[PDB]
């Protein structure tokens, strides 16, 4: 159906604009990285406290990732309400793990997982994950 | 003042993410192709006028663009308040007009003018000015 064309651009992919939404309502747009986990069909990333984006999410969760298709024309945006953790604020906390094994799921196994532990809590890191209730846009063959 | 960086970026692209105001308060995210004045610093695309809960943009303009950088990471937001000409509805109407020295400005010389003018009419077709007020993103480096 024409949805699993959608998930399928956002399958072949792990960099998207993500949109979130300002004090004053507009949206700001950013790249990040991401994970697809086809299994919840859930869109992941590692975000900053301290990023005026994750600001964003704080007071209002809803997010949209628009991700380009191989050919860099087409594309897929997913739509949905964010779940973000808590900031790392020890190494050995919740939050800390789930981005372990984001990283995992990203780049694969660190070198040092003392030292990326110690890096997450430093930078106030955050797992954000989105659910996708909702996908839209223009899959190839529709461009 | 803006990061001529910046705009770098957005002169040596031609497609960007679009990103207006739904009804709802959530974005609306797209892939569209667009011309850059680096002078008058306005970005200009060609969108059918909006319908459902895209229409929302005829009550609030407030309009951004990402535009891809060709390294890494680095990338280029241009924010304004979009004017929007009257959807075409004649083929020699001055939006249609308007869209003909857009397609210039982005293409170059069209092979069927007679064609590109039914084709504007047929998709309600809207000329969307946008006068950038704000420039922000990550700009690349010496490479
Ligand atoms: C608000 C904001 N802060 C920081 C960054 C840089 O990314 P990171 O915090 O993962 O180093 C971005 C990238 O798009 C951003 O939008």
């Amino acid at each position: 159906v024409f949805d699993d064309k959608l998930l399928a651009v956002i399958s072949g992919n792990s960099i998207g604009v993500l949109a979130t939404i300002k004090h004053d309502g507009r949206p700001q747009l950013s790249n990040v990285q991401y994970h697809f986990d086809p299994r919840k069909l859930l869109i992941q990333v590692s975000i900053a406290e301290p990023r005026a984006k994750t600001r964003n999410l704080r007071r209002d969760p809803r997010a949209s990732i628009l991700v380009d298709a191989d050919d860099g024309w087409s594309y897929a945006v997913a739509e949905g309400t964010a779940q973000l953790t808590p900031p790392a604020a020890a190494p050995d906390d919740d939050t800390v793990e789930a981005l372990i094994a984001l990283y995992r799921n990203i780049a694969g196994e660190h070198s040092d997982w003392d030292d990326y532990r110690q890096a997450m809590v430093t930078d106030r890191r955050v797992l954000l994950t989105l659910p996708i209730s909702h996908v839209y846009g223009l899959p190839p063959g529709m461009r």
